[PDB]
């Protein structure tokens, strides 16, 4: 198959597997990155990344693809490659790159979770809410009763940044943590779309993510390949410029 060469988002490199319209990359024996692409007319493709985690006899998903059809392709890939049921998905804020495929998850009977605030914003953002709401303590950690049977997914709300509702997820038992759209890579020159951002609190929120997962060495994010912790520090330094 031909390589997909997005205008925004990482390129395909060694270890990147094309499946239909999407790309998959194994990050750890039990963790894979899913990548889907939105074609913007006149601009080209924008890649967005999420995660797939095997936890024993079940699979957990972080973020949908941009669309329902792409998200059904993620479920197809899981069926072919892993052949275990998806127990739940957690989506990391109410924008299209992270929640555009909710209906595909629901059609498949998968339990969906998002920040309560994401669910409240979804109908205002042209999204369908997740079926369950996560809530958070004053220090950002998820209230465990709201995240039942999450296995290795450790959900952390770092504060407002890219959006007010953005959440992040550490993968316990690995050195991986997922920043979603809050974190950009260590070579990025921009924080991306700031239209819904909290420019005052962004730098502290980025740093809070790093402090929540202080031994995560592989930082996964929505629009770049997995990076070092310099993604966190560089994002925070860019965000310092917003104040
Ligand atoms: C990659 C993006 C610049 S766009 C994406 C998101 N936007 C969407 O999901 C929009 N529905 C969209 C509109 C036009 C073109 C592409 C995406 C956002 O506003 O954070 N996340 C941004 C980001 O992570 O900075
Ligand atoms: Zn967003
Ligand atoms: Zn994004």
């Amino acid at each position: 198959s031909n390589a997909i060469r997005p205008t925004i988002g990482q390129q395909m490199e060694t270890g990147d597997q094309r499946f239909g319209d999407l790309v998959f990359r194994q990050l750890a024996p039990n963790v894979w990155q899913h990548t889907s692409y939105l074609d913007m007319p006149g601009f080209g493709a924008v890649a967005s990344n999420g995660l797939i985690v095997r936890d024993g006899g079940r699979v957990l998903v972080v973020d949908t693809a941009w669309t329902d059809d792409q998200t059904a392709q993620i479920l197809n890939w899981i069926k072919q490659e892993i052949n275990l049921p998806v127990a739940l998905a957690v989506v990391t804020h109410a924008h299209q790159d992270k929640m555009g495929g909710m209906d595909a998850l629901h059609a498949a009977g998968i339990a969906t979770y998002a920040n309560a605030l994401s669910n409240q914003l979804a109908p205002q953002e042209g999204m369908v809410a997740a079926q369950h709401s996560l809530t958070f303590a004053a220090n950002g950690w998820v209230e465990p009763a709201t995240a039942p049977n999450f296995g290795p997914l450790k959900v952390f709300y770092p504060g407002p940044g890219h959006t007010s509702d953005n959440i992040t997820v550490g993968i316990d038992g690995t050195d991986i943590a997922f920043g979603g759209c809050l974190i950009k890579d260590s070579k990025a020159k921009s924080l991306g779309n700031l239209g819904d951002a909290d420019t005052e609190h962004y730098a502290a929120s980025a740093r809070a993510f790093g402090a929540a997962f202080p031994k995560a060495s592989m930082i996964v994010m929505s629009h770049s390949a997995p990076d070092s912790r310099a993604a966190i520090t560089h994002t925070a330094r860019m965000a310092d410029k917003l104040r």
